[PDB]
């Protein structure tokens, strides 16, 4: 038999995010909503930032303000709702000093310490169920070196 | 870099089941088969059931006869029991009084008491031990409002 | 609602490995590492082994040599030592007498006596620290009847 | 059979905590809140450190100042206080000297004296009960040689 | 290194249980079978009910039946019984007034006396040995205020 | 509040050991070193042993050769040696005769006289102080009926 | 409505790779690039061959040097090296005896033990980043049998 397998990669020399673990962040999460809150379940992971440079600061945005939209009716929005390193990410740039990251805390040199990122939405409107359906949405994070 | 994590979620107005301590119920569950009883392994979880309104009753049945099935021989089968809140769950609808899952018990409205959740496994002819082999199937749980 | 759980099961009528209070081995383990002494500690469970037939003998192998792999670097290897039964177990099978396993030794018939599984690893050069980084590895642990 | 045990492990060739026992710490704690004082139980778990060189002092200190957050609302919060060798640990880094330790106090080179880990959590506002539910919270220690 | 211990709570303004020591209630406990007696031991614990009101009743029960049940083979049976402050529980409701459970009796306001938490098990048929093998059960406490 | 204590059994129909006041033995037990003597103090308790049929004799072994290891060091061994009835067990098995147990002693039938159970460790080695650290290990006692 | 699915299938009846699981491979994989350790992830999966013969022995190889090119530079190339059953693979065929690979360890005829399949990339000058884009490239295993 062959057995042909694509392998592809997407290399950035400067930075990118790994779990703290050593692994890739989840390409998908899901979500849960119950009734009696009238909320959603948040997602939250521990993230470790390598870096080619470890003096320079980081710059974290979102490409654009993410939302839950229905499969089928577009009309229908909620918005997503993200933060890292205990700070609200947003479409204006945030910046993380290089200490503050504490770089080399292990015996790995330009890997920093665990970052949470969590992952949230909530209705539009508060105090209002969403209407039913399957939800779907792409959170487009940025990070780029100072 | 840009990560692009796909967001996904599913709502219902009116009930949903979630793990006693607030966490979405696991995707997939695994069954272990002893050789020297001829029976497998059950899988209880403690479930809790959230609800927009707590004096309604609640009617639970399975979409379909749930049955273990070898990846590499359709033909040879095998049932799944599963059992929530006590009792047999099957393709007629049972029901629950809003009484007997005693909502409110703790300090949130609209949640339930614990009620455990039961999936096994058993050989389509008693005392025989099944074909060696993968085995895969899907439980369709499906939950409704009174 | 309607929640889709995958079930899957893997069955061998002849023989397999549970835990001494009837439960599933453990899929991942952690080891630890201490500075000070330059050693990994070891992960110690008691399993019973179940076999349909009590009068066979019980062959122990690994399909391969477990190594601990950095997850970043392919290169760095440590090796993991695996004994069942007080024995050290390798690539070449060994061999356990069906008296030794002391089988129906209580009220169940089929099921052995307890017997201890040891998962360790050590540093490829002795009297030296490993590399800092995260480590995995896999033990592939086969056991087939007489 | 095959059983494929998966075995990871993460070293770091300076420093790291166990349990006075020679276990590593625990994953997960819990705590529990009493109605009639409105506080929470603290988990408390004497620990040894192990270095690689023992003339050199110990930096501890905080990734991110702990928080108890609401599964079902990411709005409430609870403050979590962390306190080990007997002084509060904070995101700004304590200094322990190498002679206040107590390095090989017993027959074992490298390994310092029991010092106690606390864990507790407060209510974020005094004499006042929190809201019902489940919270959860992940405290990340972070500990480096001098 | 970092270490990343995970804080979990559970948190009812009303009530809950401690015990009289002043920690949580054990997550587990054993039963010992002795053949002579066919009988199952019990297990006992002093128990202090911390209440945020102490004029209000306190009313205690089950939410299902427990029963201990075999790990290997769901058919097989055996009922758990359970008493608190010295009469038995059940899924019928059971009252207790606020001076029976003497409030205050020490120095700390809303901390009653000791009460008595009793669990054990009994063979379904009298007089009859159970199968041997190992059983497992799971006793839901529910305990609200008036 | 809901607390959901998890009860577990083990049972077999014709044998087992308990204290001689009624209560399931230590599950671990601690030896102590004496530099002065180089020996380890011994761990003694009076057991009485529960059967279904009196009048058959009891066979007494030992799973495996237990052995004292250093939770750091794997390497590193300490032979274990236990005593029940008065006479050293081992891997090949001792036997009892129902007369020398004297069964119903008391007024209960089925229930023996007392049995001392002794747990104890010495140096690998004669006259040689051990390596410092913490040892652990596990005493698999088997018992069963003639 | 009218569906019409395309349904397509490859077939050698001699020999074949699937997952342990009873899977196809993946037809492809994503790899981590780490700026600190200017090195990529491996891509690891546990595969098991089926065979018409299992007296034969195996022969593996790769039908061209697989590579990582840029999708927008076909000049700048990334070696890929792949890895089957603990042995580096190349365009000279390896052979792996029919002994080795434990035919019939489960109760399943003409079925091997589990086979590691390693997938990683490295730079293709040591210590030097990969210029920043995104590569992509074709690793054709071919299996055949002796």
């Amino acid at each position: 038999v062959e057995k042909n397998i694509t392998v592809t990669a997407s290399v950035d020399p400067a930075i990118d995010l790994l779990q703290a673990d050593g692994n890739a962040l989840p390409s998908a999460v899901k979500l849960a909503y119950s009734p009696a809150s009238k909320t959603f379940e948040s997602y939250r992971v521990m993230t470790q930032v390598h870096t080619n440079d470890a003096t320079k600061k980081v710059i974290v945005k979102l490409a654009d303000t993410p939302q839950l939209t229905d499969v089928l009716n577009s009309t229908v929005q909620m918005p997503i709702s993200v933060s890292w390193g205990g700070q609200v990410l947003s479409t204006t740039a945030k910046e993380f000093e290089a200490a503050a990251l504490g770089y080399s805390a292990s015996g790995v040199n330009g890997v920093s310490s665990s970052q949470e990122l969590v992952i949230s939405a909530a209705p539009k409107t508060a105090g209002t169920a969403p209407t039913a359906g399957n939800y779907s949405g792409v959170v487009s994070l940025v990070m780029t070196l100072g």
